[PDB]
């Protein structure tokens, strides 16, 4: 009843199985038109399971901000799979485009970037949602070079499959590289250990999509961070911002700044650059 205005109609999606655009776990995605909205579909077993993914649906659909990306709706269909909607974003995730050659962002745009990132961060954490894989390559760009934050909720997967490793004991592939200590240690996520991965993406934005702790093995980097090491400064890293990326890793959490607090000087930071 209530999710009517999430959920698509008959002949509203048009969905290209033919053309697909990304391999995540738990389905492929693919290009759609939505009734004229360019879209990208995700194709996902029982009447609880459907359920439940309705619920988060009607959840997830009320998050709107500019730099977060948006849920379009659901497709459910009584032959098949529940498909997964949302807006085309143009130039792809944030890693790739500033790892792309045939672009060439400034330091000033690589920066403008990390703001719009912690703006869309500033919103989800005032809803109290805590993302759990803050990283470049799920941050998104539209036609205008817009940041939308992404991979959460309905369509959370790991896509790039090389950045995610497993704990033994829980048995769940993690960002490992991206994640505050006490995360690694109690495998328990908050708005402060979102803040930590926002400073590595800040980290990944100055480098230009490097991946981080490259000479360190995903099983020794809890000990790596435990001894104080932590990223160095990238070349074309304004002194200040790295000053910033280092209270993103304060070892307390509750010493680290807050989104609203990294937008007011990420912009400070931006304006006289
Ligand atoms: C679920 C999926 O959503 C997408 C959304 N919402 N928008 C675009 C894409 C592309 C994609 C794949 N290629 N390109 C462009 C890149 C620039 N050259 C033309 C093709 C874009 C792949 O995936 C896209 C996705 C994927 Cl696969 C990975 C990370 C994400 F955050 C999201 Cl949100």
């Amino acid at each position: 009843q209530a999710v009517q205005h999430v959920v698509i109609g008959p002949s509203s999606l048009i969905v290209h199985f033919n053309e697909v655009i990304g391999r995540g776990h738990f389905g492929c995605v693919y290009h759609g038109t939505l009734l004229k909205i360019h879209c990208a579909v995700k194709s996902l077993t029982d009447i609880g399971e459907v359920s439940q993914f309705l619920t988060e649906g009607i959840i997830m659909k009320d998050f709107s901000h500019p730099n977060v990306l948006s849920l379009l709706g659901i497709c459910l269909r009584s032959e098949g799979s529940p498909l997964v909607v949302l807006p085309y974003m143009k130039h792809g995730d944030l890693r790739n485009f500033i790892r792309n050659e045939t672009h060439n962002p400034t330091v000033k745009d690589l920066i403008g970037f990390g703001l719009q990132v912690a703006k869309g961060m500033k919103y989800l954490a005032s809803k109290k949602f805590v993302h759990r894989d803050l990283a470049a390559r799920n941050c998104m760009l539209d036609e205008k070079f817009t940041v939308k934050v992404a991979d959460f909720g309905l369509a959370r997967d790991m896509y790039d499959k090389e950045y995610y490793s497993v704990h033994n004991k829980t048995g769940a592939k993690l960002p490992v590289k991206w994640m505050a200590l006490e995360s690694l240690q109690t495998q328990k996520f908050t708005t402060k250990s979102d803040v930590w991965s926002f400073g590595v993406l800040l980290w990944e934005l100055m480098t230009r999509g490097a991946p981080p702790y490259p000479d360190v093995n995903t099983f020794d980097i809890t000990v790596y961070l435990l001894q104080g090491r932590r990223l160095l400064q990238p070349e074309y890293c304004p002194d200040p911002l790295y000053e910033v990326m280092l209270k993103c890793w304060h070892p307390k959490a509750e010493m680290r700044p807050s989104f609203s607090e990294l937008v007011s000087r990420i912009s400070a930071i931006f304006s006289t650059f």
